[PDB]
């Protein structure tokens, strides 16, 4: 039923040439008026396509590359992502927690939820490194989700769940981290998660390289403010099923610690999640958060 | 003569027949007497629209630009092992091995210690190992591994290969197995990564694998109560270097900003764009000695 | 010429009998009206020594113990060590040290100079370690002798000289400690001094306690604010020559140092030093400071 | 009979005739029959008037104080270490020894160690003595040394010593001979200072001691990459501990507040006041198990 009239695609011209946008968040609530995204992870993924491939051919529009798909099954997902975590707290009951979609670190580097006192430690260690002859820098990047532990960063609007996707909710949930910008203590996180579309070489690699920037950057705050109890996990969760030799490569120890015999072991990546379904999403949750 | 080249070939995986390029007959194919000088580029591009002409020619299917990049790398990696095999010579660096590394799974890196140094890392090995969630030590091959030890020195390393046959590229290739068990931990130098590009991907490997070798010889000095021993890990590009990819590369090693004591470094010490095989001797000079 | 008339000697009753205290500062002053203690400082020791002593003569007081002089010998000690090094900062012109005269750590924890972030780190540390079903204690003392370097400390005041003892000027000589409190950054502290009668066995075990204790103190503070250049040294003087038995004893590693490979090798006293004359107070500072 | 004691002498240093008291003949001629019961300071002081005794009836002059203060502690300490030769045995500690240690001027305690953890040391030791400012790496013998490896174990230590006489005196302070060189590093348990009281000197040297046992016992663990093995130390005192001094002695190991991995740590983990020799049986519990 009319899609001719479907804003899940947009025309626009660039230097007089006519061109077209997938618009996914349109997408998303057209297609959720009543409902969360349930079941299959790739099952609603591929009918949000097909969906705007039908409404690309019932207004006769020039079809969009598979890079364009590509790219808006991401938004998408993110979306899912925070959208599920969302409502997990909620019928979890968790609240002291506060699970968050992180976007790129060029758009709001995650550090910035740090209160200042943080900061001008991490600051300073900056400042420390890129002041030698040789020019030492330290790098860092953002986890696609992160699991904050804090009480009063808990607002009540936060315990209304999610029943059915609006511009609202979704800006909202994809926005979290702006309330909590510069108000998180340190040992307030618990954990972050990096999400891959799979575990191709270059994608496992980078779960297991950001695991070891942002462990050791703990690791470095716990001697700074002399916490041994303070505790930060990374974790990896993969679209496609783990095989054993992934799940083998994935046990890599995180290079700061086998350095110092007094550190306990332990692996860049502390596990590794396989996300088919919403539940998966709610399970690895389960074992980030506790038990 | 094209039609019988034999840098190209055809098998039968099951089910279709795929085509397959066979990197060293391409390479002895086209230095029968003498090895590759001038632009890398140059004799990469040579070598990869010679394996087409032999393609067309035996009217088989084209490999994939993927298959094409993969190669590339390979005959990079062993161009670059040539060089420095002929560098040693004729710099007369005695001492010095330049050894190339094949990966992982041909052969573990730490092989190549002598007996006192594989217990201490098969000691750290199982003590990981052995823990409620098992944590492994999982290491990685440079390209390109440097060391100083002059006891491991054959007088036939002192003959340069003036030309590229299937013998000339063995021995190089398999210089490794001389010197397996053999390495004293402090006799290492340098490691270096090779790259056709700092293609995202490939940067990345660059910036874990020294995080994962200089981490590992950090272990050692702690083992061996020895600050003074050094070892640099490094990385070269066939493609120009970029002021992004040189910040990217700049990356802290981790293992290094735990500690106050420990000197600040970076995972990659520096980075090299090797665009003829002069920048190659170039660049080992700076990495034996700057 | 009129000792009769001394005040280094007092008489006061307690429970009805009359008992003799001996006035230091007064035998001090007495003494020292037109110029400070120079050449042999046991000379100048025995002196005030017998000075008294002849007093309680003239006087046909009750005779004070040797430990009353023992004890008062010490004060004069301390007296003299504090007035040469504030005429030794004056003479060498270096307007951003201070070089403080510190009473035992009960009278005064020497650790009260510092700022309040600095403090509070150590206070986190302490209430740390008494947090453990085993309590484990961070237990410090007062080195005799604190070189500190931080220009904002200097009063204008400090630059005239003492070129006579008064009430005032030895007073103000002993509670400099106070005008700094809460005043010095942690990394302003140069070097601590342990002055040692002689190195006999008691003694000598003293200084390379108190360098243990309070170089890895130091060495704390640098890993908590991330400061590897900052640099405290630890350093002995005997009133009695220094033998090669002594000296090679002194030679024994800062045990914190010999646990980590990337910490410089260093001694718990960095050196040494056999205090005869009042010029070997100044050539030991000269050591301390620079050169 | 007291005109005959061997228990005191008379020697003539340079000049004048000094005394000198013979502590294991004094013991040796008071514990003919049966080794000390009861209580320690009972038997110190029985010991000390013995001599005083025997001084007079000799007509001699009168040990100073002092020595008489430094012989008491001679008397304390082996009398700790005939109860812990006997503790062994009635306990059937088959694995255990524990050995009462000379002063580092008869026996380095490193010599105790095979030649591997000697190897190490040494290492360190020659590291450290060669920097522009030589750091010396100094060490000290705990009056007693706990160790359990149960390849050490001769039958004849199983043999209790019933009565004191020259020469059970002498296994007990010789029994350090027959390890030197045998003890694996992390065979050792614990150590134990002895002090008479726990005046200011004492007590501090209890203070170094733990710290400079326990630093080189966390050198050897990192050395061997072995975050598990253990070394406690001890003090024990023949009076009372007063609430003060127990305090003083909670003092943090030095080398403990260094890195936040380290389980911080008492320089002397506990201190024991040893009034009865049943008290010494008591200590000796705690440190083998508790
Ligand atoms: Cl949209
Ligand atoms: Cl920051
Ligand atoms: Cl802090
Ligand atoms: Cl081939
Ligand atoms: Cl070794
Ligand atoms: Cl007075
Ligand atoms: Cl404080
Ligand atoms: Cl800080
Ligand atoms: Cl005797
Ligand atoms: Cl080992």
């Amino acid at each position: 039923t009319n899609l001719t009239n479907s804003n899940c695609v947009e025309e626009y011209k660039e230097n007089g040439k006519t061109k077209i946008r997938i618009k996914p968040f349109n997408a998303l609530i057209e297609l959720y008026h009543h409902q969360t995204p349930t079941g299959s992870i790739k099952e609603n993924l591929d009918k949000l396509e097909n969906y705007v491939k039908d409404v690309v051919k019932a207004k006769g529009l020039a079809i969009p590359t598979s890079g364009a798909f590509s790219n808006t099954r991401g938004t998408w997902f993110e979306v899912m992502i925070a959208i599920q975590s969302w409502n997990y707290r909620v019928k979890r009951e968790l609240n002291d927690y506060l699970i968050i979609k992180m976007p790129n670190v060029k758009t709001f580097d995650f550090r910035k939820i740090f209160d200042n006192e943080t900061r001008e430690k991490l600051h300073q260690l900056e400042k420390s490194l890129l002041t030698h002859k040789q020019q030492v820098r330290l790098i860092t990047s953002n986890p696609d989700l992160l699991i904050i532990r804090q009480k009063d960063l808990i607002k009540s609007e936060y315990n209304l769940p999610i029943n059915k996707l609006t511009h609202e909710n979704i800006d909202v949930a994809l926005t979290l981290f702006k309330d909590i910008e510069g108000k998180c203590k340190w040992d307030s996180l618990v954990a972050g998660v990096g999400l891959k579309t799979s575990l191709r070489p270059d994608r496992r690699l980078q779960l297991v390289h950001e695991g070891n920037i942002l462990k050791s950057l703990f690791a470095h705050l716990k001697m700074r403010y002399w916490n041994p109890k303070a505790e930060f996990k990374y974790y990896g969760a993969s679209s496609e099923p783990v095989s054993k030799a992934d799940d083998d490569a994935l046990q890599t120890a995180a290079t700061h610690t086998i350095v110092n015999v007094n550190s306990t072991p332990e692996r860049a990546v502390d596990d590794i999640f396989s996300l088919t379904s919403f539940e998966d999403i709610d399970k690895m949750l389960d074992q980030i958060i506790k038990k």
